[PDB]
Protein backbone atom coordinates (compact mmCIF):
# COMPACT_ATOMS: atom_id res chain seq x y z
CA UNK A 1 0.00 0.00 0.00
CA UNK A 2 1.85 2.95 -0.96
CA UNK A 3 0.70 6.32 -0.98
CA UNK A 4 2.10 9.79 -2.20
CA UNK A 5 1.64 12.68 -0.49
CA UNK A 6 1.91 15.18 -4.09
CA UNK A 7 2.65 18.41 -2.53
CA UNK A 8 1.22 19.88 -6.38
CA UNK A 9 2.44 23.41 -6.46
CA UNK A 10 5.64 22.73 -4.98
CA UNK A 11 6.78 19.58 -7.54
CA UNK A 12 8.92 19.69 -10.53
CA UNK A 13 7.87 19.79 -14.05
CA UNK A 14 10.42 16.96 -14.20
CA UNK A 15 7.87 14.95 -12.56
CA UNK A 16 4.55 14.34 -14.36
CA UNK A 17 1.67 13.93 -12.11
CA UNK A 18 -0.92 11.62 -13.33
CA UNK A 19 -3.85 11.09 -10.81
CA UNK A 20 -6.35 9.03 -13.21
CA UNK A 21 -3.24 6.34 -13.48
CA UNK A 22 -2.09 6.93 -10.03
CA UNK A 23 1.04 7.13 -11.69
CA UNK A 24 4.22 9.79 -11.44
CA UNK A 25 7.06 9.47 -14.79
CA UNK A 26 10.38 10.72 -13.83
CA UNK A 27 11.49 12.77 -17.09
CA UNK A 28 14.67 13.52 -15.46
CA UNK A 29 15.23 9.69 -14.54
CA UNK A 30 13.31 8.25 -17.79
CA UNK A 31 11.02 6.00 -15.27
CA UNK A 32 7.38 5.85 -14.14
CA UNK A 33 6.16 5.12 -10.46
CA UNK A 34 2.62 3.57 -9.90
CA UNK A 35 1.26 4.16 -6.38
CA UNK A 36 -2.11 2.39 -4.42
CA UNK A 37 -3.07 6.18 -4.46
CA UNK A 38 -2.04 9.95 -5.40
CA UNK A 39 -2.73 12.36 -2.60
CA UNK A 40 -3.31 16.12 -4.11
CA UNK A 41 -1.98 18.13 -1.93
CA UNK A 42 -1.22 21.69 -1.32
CA UNK A 43 1.81 24.35 0.71
CA UNK A 44 -1.22 25.59 2.49
CA UNK A 45 -4.40 23.83 2.69
CA UNK A 46 -2.85 20.86 4.15
CA UNK A 47 -4.77 17.69 4.41
CA UNK A 48 -5.35 15.27 6.84
CA UNK A 49 -4.43 11.93 5.21
CA UNK A 50 -6.50 9.81 7.49
CA UNK A 51 -9.51 11.01 6.49
CA UNK A 52 -8.78 9.36 3.40
CA UNK A 53 -7.66 5.60 2.37
CA UNK A 54 -5.55 5.31 5.87
CA UNK A 55 -8.77 5.74 7.88
CA UNK A 56 -9.82 2.42 6.07
CA UNK A 57 -6.65 0.83 5.89
CA UNK A 58 -6.44 1.57 9.73
CA UNK A 59 -9.81 0.40 10.66
CA UNK A 60 -9.75 -2.83 9.04
CA UNK A 61 -6.04 -4.07 10.60
CA UNK A 62 -7.97 -2.96 14.09
CA UNK A 63 -11.15 -4.99 13.23
CA UNK A 64 -8.97 -7.52 12.40
CA UNK A 65 -6.85 -7.66 14.93
CA UNK A 66 -3.58 -8.05 13.00
CA UNK A 67 -0.68 -6.41 13.88
CA UNK A 68 -0.04 -2.93 11.34
CA UNK A 69 2.30 -0.29 10.59
CA UNK A 70 2.22 3.09 8.69
CA UNK A 71 5.93 4.61 7.46
CA UNK A 72 5.67 8.49 6.47
CA UNK A 73 8.80 8.68 3.93
CA UNK A 74 10.36 12.27 3.12
CA UNK A 75 12.81 15.18 4.11
CA UNK A 76 13.49 18.60 6.18
CA UNK A 77 9.72 19.85 5.16
CA UNK A 78 8.06 17.51 8.02
CA UNK A 79 4.81 17.19 7.28
CA UNK A 80 1.90 17.39 10.00
CA UNK A 81 1.50 13.47 9.94
CA UNK A 82 1.79 12.63 13.51
CA UNK A 83 -0.06 14.65 15.62
CA UNK A 84 -3.11 14.25 13.12
CA UNK A 85 -2.47 10.90 13.80
CA UNK A 86 -3.11 11.58 17.46
CA UNK A 87 -6.43 13.59 16.88
CA UNK A 88 -6.86 10.78 14.92
CA UNK A 89 -6.99 8.20 17.73
CA UNK A 90 -8.62 10.71 19.56
CA UNK A 91 -11.49 10.94 17.59
CA UNK A 92 -12.33 7.48 16.42
CA UNK A 93 -10.82 4.67 19.29
CA UNK A 94 -10.87 6.20 22.85
CA UNK A 95 -14.34 4.57 23.36
CA UNK A 96 -13.70 0.77 22.10
CA UNK A 97 -9.80 0.76 23.28
CA UNK A 98 -7.37 1.45 25.71
CA UNK A 99 -4.62 3.08 23.61
CA UNK A 100 -0.48 3.11 24.94
CA UNK A 101 2.06 4.88 23.25
CA UNK A 102 5.86 4.53 23.87
CA UNK A 103 7.98 6.98 21.42
CA UNK A 104 12.09 6.74 20.43
CA UNK A 105 14.48 7.58 17.96
CA UNK A 106 16.15 4.91 16.67
CA UNK A 107 19.62 4.64 15.23
CA UNK A 108 18.05 4.75 21.04
CA UNK A 109 16.64 7.88 22.52
CA UNK A 110 13.07 8.13 24.27
CA UNK A 111 10.75 11.12 23.46
CA UNK A 112 8.62 11.00 25.98
CA UNK A 113 10.79 11.19 29.41
CA UNK A 114 10.78 13.95 32.51
CA UNK A 115 15.33 -1.78 26.20
CA UNK A 116 14.64 -2.81 22.77
CA UNK A 117 13.84 -6.78 21.90
CA UNK A 118 12.65 -8.73 18.99
CA UNK A 119 9.89 -11.22 20.27
CA UNK A 120 7.93 -13.83 17.85
CA UNK A 121 4.89 -11.39 18.64
CA UNK A 122 6.06 -8.20 19.27
CA UNK A 123 8.70 -5.66 19.39
CA UNK A 124 9.72 -4.95 23.05
CA UNK A 125 10.48 -1.12 24.11
CA UNK A 126 11.64 -0.42 27.27
CA UNK A 127 10.70 3.22 27.06
CA UNK A 128 8.48 5.64 28.77
CA UNK A 129 5.26 4.31 28.24
CA UNK A 130 1.64 6.98 28.07
CA UNK A 131 -1.88 6.24 27.60
CA UNK A 132 -3.25 8.55 24.85
CA UNK A 133 -5.64 10.44 27.41
CA UNK A 134 -2.26 11.57 29.59
CA UNK A 135 -1.88 13.48 26.25
CA UNK A 136 -2.87 16.92 27.39
CA UNK A 137 -2.33 20.92 26.59
CA UNK A 138 0.40 20.92 28.84
CA UNK A 139 3.20 18.33 26.68
CA UNK A 140 6.59 20.49 20.78
CA UNK A 141 9.37 17.64 21.98
CA UNK A 142 8.60 15.04 18.56
CA UNK A 143 11.33 13.21 16.61
CA UNK A 144 10.62 16.46 13.97
CA UNK A 145 19.15 11.47 12.39
CA UNK A 146 17.66 8.18 12.69
CA UNK A 147 14.17 6.86 12.76
CA UNK A 148 11.14 7.62 14.03
CA UNK A 149 9.65 4.72 15.68
CA UNK A 150 6.11 5.06 17.44
CA UNK A 151 4.47 1.99 19.08
CA UNK A 152 0.89 2.02 20.08
CA UNK A 153 -1.05 -0.60 21.71
CA UNK A 154 -4.62 -1.53 21.47
CA UNK A 155 -6.35 -3.36 24.18
CA UNK A 156 -9.99 -3.97 23.03
CA UNK A 157 -12.50 -3.29 25.45
CA UNK A 158 -14.84 -6.07 23.98
CA UNK A 159 -12.13 -8.53 25.27
CA UNK A 160 -12.37 -10.47 28.64
CA UNK A 161 -8.02 -10.79 28.11
CA UNK A 162 -7.04 -8.18 25.54
CA UNK A 163 -3.87 -9.15 23.21
CA UNK A 164 -2.75 -5.47 22.29
CA UNK A 165 -2.87 -5.24 18.71
CA UNK A 166 0.31 -3.65 17.81
CA UNK A 167 0.46 -0.59 15.51
CA UNK A 168 3.91 0.80 14.46
CA UNK A 169 4.35 4.80 12.91
CA UNK A 170 8.04 4.63 11.64
CA UNK A 171 9.46 8.54 10.48
CA UNK A 172 12.23 8.58 8.36
CA UNK A 173 13.36 11.92 7.05
CA UNK A 174 16.60 11.48 6.91
CA UNK A 175 18.12 10.54 3.32
CA UNK A 176 21.25 8.59 4.97
CA UNK A 177 18.17 5.66 5.80
CA UNK A 178 16.94 5.36 2.59
CA UNK A 179 19.62 2.36 1.74
CA UNK A 180 19.16 1.09 5.37
CA UNK A 181 15.63 0.74 4.36
CA UNK A 182 15.85 -0.57 0.72
CA UNK A 183 18.39 -3.62 2.30
CA UNK A 184 15.37 -4.24 4.55
CA UNK A 185 22.33 -3.39 10.97
CA UNK A 186 20.92 -2.44 14.13
CA UNK A 187 17.83 -1.00 12.50
CA UNK A 188 17.61 -3.72 9.40
CA UNK A 189 16.51 -6.10 12.75
CA UNK A 190 13.57 -4.08 13.66
CA UNK A 191 13.04 -2.89 10.13
CA UNK A 192 13.06 -6.76 9.11
CA UNK A 193 11.01 -7.84 12.00
CA UNK A 194 8.45 -4.98 11.24
CA UNK A 195 7.90 -5.54 6.98
CA UNK A 196 8.03 -9.47 7.83
CA UNK A 197 5.34 -9.79 11.15
CA UNK A 198 2.74 -6.80 10.82
CA UNK A 199 1.23 -5.40 7.68
CA UNK A 200 2.35 -2.33 5.99
CA UNK A 201 1.62 0.88 4.53
CA UNK A 202 4.00 4.02 3.29
CA UNK A 203 3.13 7.44 2.62
CA UNK A 204 5.72 9.34 0.58
CA UNK A 205 6.27 13.28 0.23
CA UNK A 206 6.35 14.32 -2.87
CA UNK A 207 7.67 17.97 -3.43
CA UNK A 208 10.32 20.38 -3.82
CA UNK A 209 13.33 18.37 -2.41
CA UNK A 210 16.33 17.46 -3.98
CA UNK A 211 15.89 13.88 -2.32
CA UNK A 212 11.94 12.96 -4.33
CA UNK A 213 13.76 11.13 -7.33
CA UNK A 214 15.52 9.01 -4.49
CA UNK A 215 12.64 9.05 -2.28
CA UNK A 216 10.77 7.40 -6.01
CA UNK A 217 13.12 4.77 -6.40
CA UNK A 218 12.63 4.02 -2.94
CA UNK A 219 9.04 3.72 -3.27
CA UNK A 220 9.94 1.07 -6.05
CA UNK A 221 11.42 -1.10 -4.25
CA UNK A 222 8.83 -1.01 -1.29
CA UNK A 223 6.35 -1.79 -3.42
CA UNK A 224 7.46 -5.49 -3.39
CA UNK A 225 6.86 -6.46 0.39
CA UNK A 226 3.93 -8.74 1.15
CA UNK A 227 1.33 -8.85 3.78
CA UNK A 228 2.65 -11.28 6.52
CA UNK A 229 1.78 -15.26 5.50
Amino acid sequence: RLFANIIEDEISEKLIVNYSDESIEDMKNHKTYKFTKLIQNFSHQNKDLFKEDLHVYIDFCLKRRENFNLFSVGSSNIPNTFEKLLAFFKNNYFDKFVITLQYVMLSSQDLLSNKLKIEESTISLGSTLITLDEITDKLKKKYSNGIGLSKFQFFCLQDIEPIPIDFYFIEIYQPSIYPILKRSSPLEIVLKKIFHDTKSAFVFQIDHSAEVYDILKLSSHLSFIRNPK
